[PDB]
């Protein structure tokens, strides 16, 4: 029986068994109040006093969110479901912890994407319990609002402000600060680390004032706050909380008056609107993300970055090699998952269509410029390859690199991998490559567990970043010192080096998609 005394009541947690040894694992502890009612689009209130025994002994209620049906009874969609029922009382988290409780552990903090529409911390790709058991570090992850409950604007309105699941994130933050030296916990040494929407929220919180002293590190997964899926505008964000209020028909003239129907419309109707307050969209499409609101983001975040306005620390910055394939079967002609997916040149520019709206004709033709002089014309995957490499280099790869360098041209070391290795059980097909999301269950260790059939190389891959990142969270430095690896050097700019992560041989790179990222970054954004 493991019950643990903290600011606001007792909490029991339960016993896990992990490679022959033993995890505390408590799962559901509440950190705010519940956000219905009256509170709903409102900042995160802070949690009372129980007293009261909680029972931290099942993962919550994951947050109101629209499900992904494209692929029903595929695993390889369905995975990234939710698993617990979807309640608006979703303001949880988790903590697992080294058997016996550490003295005073490094904590790693885990903040999961999805769009900022979508996610829970429950998925089994999460599961915090390898880490601490190999490791012994303290593994925190949270349950934030996503969507419109998340992140609705009405900019200045404390009724509805925006950010409130950034908000909600930060309110853990806090939660872990005052209350993790009670689980053996060091507040002091804190890593936040998150893949996608997670990782361009880790991102935020190191140019947010009101982060800054809530954690030490920051791990960046395929995702930064400079990717163009990840803020949307003062004039978007008007727009949208203006047609949701149409599509609901709680238009008024008095905005706390729109604010206030909406409080009053049922979490269903809101969730079944949020997919159209957009004329058009795409696989990438945030209709409800953050904004700038004047609180948690005091001005635009590209300007916070160019400026050095963000906190001073070590960052570990990764993408995998083939992050936008996974996009290209929710929408793109000639593509499927169940074949090959040869498309035609005219295929190719009818995907530009869907993945670059509007816009202009001269942007879509001079992707097509950069992306398809062919070495050479033979080769019939061309055009599919193509597509999939705008893709994830527009949405992830070049605003990875580009927030690195800034980042790291303030002085701090920072650490870049390019992630190359392609599961042995990826239900997804072989052109889809090292696809985005796969290096989680990596990081999280599930490899490690051989009852898996997972092959042994990937137990040795796993294992290995499991010890960089742990190296990272304590340190500083995502060194594995002990097997003859590889020493994975700072990213600088001028030379930006990265360490490339694979089975076979872990190599040093330079300047990864130099060429096109010279066209996502300086020529695009003018377009
Ligand atoms: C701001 O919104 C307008 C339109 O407002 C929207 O109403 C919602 C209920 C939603 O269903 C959406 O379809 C509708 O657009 C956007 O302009 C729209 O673009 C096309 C033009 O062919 C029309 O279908 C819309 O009716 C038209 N506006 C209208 C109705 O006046 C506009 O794009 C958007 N501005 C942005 C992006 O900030
Ligand atoms: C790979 O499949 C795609 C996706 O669409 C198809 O999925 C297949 C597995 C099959 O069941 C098919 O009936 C299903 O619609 C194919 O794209 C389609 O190509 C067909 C050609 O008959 C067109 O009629 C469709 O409009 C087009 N689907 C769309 C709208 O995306 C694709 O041709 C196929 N390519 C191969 C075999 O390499
Ligand atoms: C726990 O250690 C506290 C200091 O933490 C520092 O050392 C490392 C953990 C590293 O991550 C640094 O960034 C931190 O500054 C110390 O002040 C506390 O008193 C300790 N608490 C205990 C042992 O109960
Ligand atoms: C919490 O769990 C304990 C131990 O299993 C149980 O005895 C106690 O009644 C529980 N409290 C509840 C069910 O609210
Ligand atoms: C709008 O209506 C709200 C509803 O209570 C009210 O509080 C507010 O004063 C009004 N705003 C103004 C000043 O127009
Ligand atoms: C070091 O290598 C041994 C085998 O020689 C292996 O079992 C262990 O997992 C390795 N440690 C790390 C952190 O990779
Ligand atoms: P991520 O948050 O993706 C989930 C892994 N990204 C694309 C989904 C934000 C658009
Ligand atoms: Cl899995
Ligand atoms: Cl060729
Ligand atoms: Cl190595
Ligand atoms: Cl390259
Ligand atoms: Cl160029
Ligand atoms: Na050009």
């Amino acid at each position: 029986d493991i019950i643990i005394a903290t600011k606001n009541g007792k909490v029991r947690g339960m016993q896990l068994t992990v490679f022959g040894g033993t995890v505390t694992a408590f799962l559901g502890i509440p950190y705010a109040q519940p956000p219905l009612g009256r509170l709903r689009f409102k900042k995160p209130q802070s949690l009372t006093k129980w007293t009261d025994i909680w029972n931290a002994t099942k993962y919550a209620n994951s947050c109101c969110q629209n499900i992904d049906q494209s692929f029903p009874g595929f695993h390889g969609s369905e995975m990234w479901n939710p698993n617990t029922d979807l309640s608006e009382d979703c303001l949880y988290l988790n903590v697992w912890i080294p058997a016996p409780k550490p003295k005073n552990a490094t904590v790693l903090i885990w903040i999961y994407g999805g769009g900022f529409q979508t996610g829970t911390s429950s998925l089994h790709v999460y599961d915090g319990k390898f880490l601490a058991r190999v490791e012994r570090v303290i593994v925190v992850s949270m349950n934030y609002r996503v969507g419109a409950l998340g992140f609705l604007a009405l900019p200045g309105n404390p009724e509805a402000p925006g950010n409130m699941g950034l908000f909600d994130q930060q309110l853990a933050l806090q939660w872990v600060q005052k209350n993790i030296a009670a689980f053996g916990g060091n507040p002091k040494s804190v890593t936040l680390f998150g893949e996608s929407a997670g990782a361009a929220s880790v991102s935020l919180h190191l140019l947010s004032p009101g982060s800054h002293s809530l954690f030490t590190r920051a791990i960046l997964q395929s995702g930064s706050f400079n990717a163009p899926w990840a803020v949307t505008s003062l004039y978007e964000a008007r727009n949208r909380t203006l047609n949701l209020a149409k599509l609901t028909g709680c238009s008024r003239e008095n905005e706390t008056e729109i604010i206030k129907c909406l409080r009053n419309k049922d979490p269903q109707e809101i969730l079944l609107n949020e997919a159209f307050v957009v004329p058009y969209g795409t696989p990438l499409s945030v209709n409800f993300g953050p904004t700038v609101d004047g609180d948690f983001l005091t001005d635009m975040p590209d300007i916070l970055l160019e400026l050095g306005q963000f906190k001073k620390t070590q960052i570990l910055v990764g993408v995998n090699k083939d992050e936008g394939t996974a996009f290209l079967v929710y929408g793109a002609p000639g593509f499927s998952k169940d074949n090959n997916s040869i498309i035609t040149r005219k295929e190719f520019q009818e995907g530009l269509k869907i993945f670059f709206p509007g816009v202009s004709e001269f942007g879509k033709e001079s992707i097509l410029f950069h992306y398809t002089d062919w070495v050479d014309d033979q080769r019939p995957e061309n055009y599919r390859e193509a597509l999939g490499d705008v893709v994830g280099d527009y949405n992830f790869i070049c605003p990875a690199l580009e927030f690195t360098k800034k980042f790291s041209e303030w002085g701090n070391n920072a650490f870049f991998y390019y992630f190359e290795h392609r599961s042995s059980k990826l239900p997804w097909p072989e052109w889809m490559g090292v696809m985005h999301g796969y290096e989680i269950e990596f990081v999280f260790g599930l490899p490690l567990e051989r009852r898996d059939q997972y092959t042994k190389a990937e137990e040795i891959l796993s294992r290995s970043i499991v010890k960089r990142w742990a190296n990272f969270a304590k340190y500083g430095n995502p060194q594995e010192t002990q097997n003859n690896s590889t020493s994975w050097p700072v990213f600088k700019s001028t030379e930006q080096k990265y360490l490339t992560l694979n089975t076979e041989s872990t190599r040093i790179m330079t300047k990864l998609r130099a060429q096109q990222c010279r066209f996502w970054t300086s020529f695009f954004p003018k377009v």
